[PDB]
C-alpha cells in the first residue's frame, strides 16, 4: 500500500496537499483522502498514480505537456473534469465512458479533432460540455447520442452545418459563434477552368459560390450569404497567392467578379483562396424549439476559407491500343469510335492513323491522337498502339488421290494434304461426310478454321478415289 508515483514534479505537487515534504512517499489512503487535484502551468509528463486517487470529484489540467492521459479512465465518482493545452491532441485522451457521475467536461482551448467526440459520446450524466477554441472540430452530430446533454459550447470551431441539432434529446444551449471553416482542417478543391467565366470585353473574372460546398448550413436548410464588404477584415481573395485589392471586387448572392482581368492573367491562373466572413448575425436565422425556453442557440458570423487549384487544361481519354486484322479497311471514324476518343470538354478529336498505320505489313503502330477545343489547343496529344496481325490463311494440296477401301483418317488426310494455317490455328473438315472412300469418284472437301480474332477464307481440296485394278 505505497503509491508509485514516477514523475518528481507531480509527486511533489501531491505532497502539497498532505502537507508532507516534496519527496515523501505516498500511501493508497492517503490517495483517497485527496478530493481535488489541479496541475497547471507545471511540466508533468505521466499522471500515474493518479489511476490511484478514487475520492477526487475535481480533476483540473492547464497545460502541462503530458504525453497522454491515459489513467484517468475509470475515476468512477469524478464530477468535474477540465484538461486545456494548445499541445493536447485528441489520442492523448482515452475513452471516457468509465466516469459514470461525470457533470461536467471541459476540454477547451486544445487541438482535438472530431476523433474526440466517440471517446465522449458515451458518458452517462455529463450535462455539458465545453470544446470551444478546438479549431479542428468540425462536426458534432455524433454527440446526439449522449443522454443529458444540455449546454454545449464550440466557440471559434469551424463547424459548418447544423442539421441534426435537434436529435439532441435533451440541449437547449448551442453556443457557437465566430467558427472558423476550413480554419484547421483545410478545404481544398481541384477545378476545371471552364467551372469559372472570362468575359474579356470588360475584362472580367467571376467566381461562382456554388464552389464553396462547405458554406454554413442553418437546422433549417437556411444558407447565409457571404458578406459583401470588400475590406479585407471581411473579404481576403486571392489569385496566385496575390491578394486582389478590394477596388476590384464585386461581390453578389451568387458569386464574386474580379474586374481588370487580361486573358493572359486568366491563362496563368493556378490557384485561388476565398477567405470571407457568412453574414449571418443577432437574429437573423431561426432558432431550433428546444433552445427558446429561456436557453440560447448562437450560431452567428462565421468564416469561411476555401483553397483552389485551377486547370486550365482540355484532356482527352480513350482506349490505347487496338488490334485489327491484315488487309480489311478501317476509316479514322470507325477507329475512334472502338478507342471512344473523346475530350473532357465533349469538342473534337484528330488523328495521323491513316498516316502511321500500315494495314498491309502486319505489326504495331504508333497513333497520336490531337484534339483543339480552344480559342487555341494546348491541348497535349495522346498516342495510340495500333496492331495489325496477320490474315489466318490456309494452305493445302488442292488435289489427292486414293484407291477405293483404303482407310483414312481426318487427321491422316490433313497431313497428307500438307494441309497448314499461319499461326496455330485448327483446320476443320467435312471430309468425313463427304468422301466415300467404298465408291470410286470425284469429292470436294472444303476445309476452314477459326479464332477468337477471325475466321480464314475456306479452302477447297478435290479428293479423287479411283477403282484402281
Ligand atoms: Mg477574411
Ligand atoms: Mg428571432
Ligand atoms: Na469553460
Amino acid at each position: 500500500d505505497n503509491v508509485n508515483i514516477p514523475d518528481s514534479t507531480f509527486k511533489a505537487y501531491l505532497n502539497g496537499l498532505l502537507g508532507q515534504a516534496s519527496t515523501a512517499n505516498i500511501t493508497e489512503a492517503q490517495m483517497d483522502s485527496l478530493t481535488y487535484i489541479t496541475l497547471a502551468n507545471i511540466n508533468v509528463t505521466d499522471l500515474t498514480g493518479i489511476e490511484y486517487a478514487h475520492n477526487i470529484k475535481d480533476l483540473t489540467i492547464n497545460n502541462i505537456h503530458a504525453t497522454n492521459y491515459n489513467q484517468i479512465s475509470g475515476l468512477s465518482n469524478l464530477e468535474r473534469l477540465r484538461i486545456m493545452g494548445a499541445d493536447v491532441t485528441s489520442d492523448k485522451i482515452p475513452n471516457l465512458s468509465g466516469l459514470t457521475n461525470l457533470t461536467l467536461l471541459d476540454l477547451s482551448h486544445s487541438a482535438h479533432d472530431d476523433s474526440i467526440l466517440t471517446k465522449i459520446n458515451t458518458l452517462p450524466k455529463v450535462t455539458s460540455i465545453d470544446l470551444s477554441y478546438n479549431g479542428a472540430i468540425t462536426d458534432i452530430m455524433p454527440l446526439k447520442t449522449m443522454p443529458e446533454l444540455k449546454s454545449l459550447n464550440i466557440q471559434f470551431d469551424g463547424v459548418h452545418d447544423y442539421r441534426g441539432i435537434e436529435d439532441f434529446p435533451k440541449l437547449n444551449t448551442l453556443l457557437a459563434y465566430s467558427q472558423t471553416i476550413g480554419g484547421k482542417k483545410l478545404i481544398n478543391s481541384d477545378i476545371k477552368s471552364s467551372k469559372l467565366t472570362y468575359n474579356a470585353e470588360n475584362q472580367t473574372l467571376y467566381v461562382p459560390f456554388s464552389l464553396m460546398t462547405e458554406r454554413t448550413v442553418n437546422y433549417d436548410g437556411y444558407v447565409p450569404d457571404f458578406v459583401k464588404s470588400t475590406a479585407s477584415s471581411d473579404t481576403y481573395f486571392t489569385m496566385n497567392e496575390q491578394q486582389v485589392n478590394g477596388n476590384r471586387l464585386t461581390i453578389t448572392s451568387d458569386g464574386l467578379t474580379v474586374s481588370d482581368v487580361s486573358k493572359t492573367d486568366f491563362d496563368n491562373l493556378e490557384k485561388m483562396e476565398y477567405n470571407a466572413r457568412i453574414d449571418l448575425s443577432y437574429q437573423s436565422y431561426n432558432t431550433p424549439e428546444q433552445f427558446q425556453n429561456g436557453g440560447s442557440y448562437t450560431i452567428s458570423m462565421p468564416i469561411y476559407d476555401h483553397y483552389f487549384t485551377v486547370d486550365h487544361s482540355l484532356n482527352i481519354t480513350a482506349d490505347s491500343e487496338k488490334t485489327y486484322i491484315e488487309n480489311q479497311l478501317v476509316t479514322e471514324a470507325t477507329f475512334l469510335s472502338d478507342i471512344h476518343a473523346k475530350t473532357d470538354d465533349g469538342s473534337t478529336v484528330t488523328s495521323d492513323f491513316a498516316d502511321k498505320v500500315d494495314f498491309n505489313t502486319p505489326g504495331t503502330y504508333t497513333v497520336t491522337l490531337q484534339s483543339e477545343n480552344n480559342a487555341g489547343l494546348k491541348a497535349t496529344p495522346v498516342q495510340v498502339n495500333v496492331t495489325i496481325k496477320a490474315k489466318t490463311t490456309i494452305t493445302a494440296d488442292e488435289k489427292i488421290t486414293y484407291k477405293v477401301d483404303t482407310s483414312k483418317t481426318e487427321a491422316a488426310f490433313l497431313a497428307d494434304i500438307k494441309a497448314t494455317t499461319n499461326d496455330g490455328t485448327a483446320i476443320t473438315s467435312d471430309f468425313a461426310t463427304v468422301v466415300d472412300l467404298s465408291k470410286p469418284g470425284k469429292y470436294v472437301v472444303t476445309l476452314n478454321a477459326e479464332n477468337d480474332l477471325q475466321k480464314a477464307l475456306p479452302v477447297q481440296v478435290m479428293v479423287i478415289v479411283e477403282k484402281e485394278t
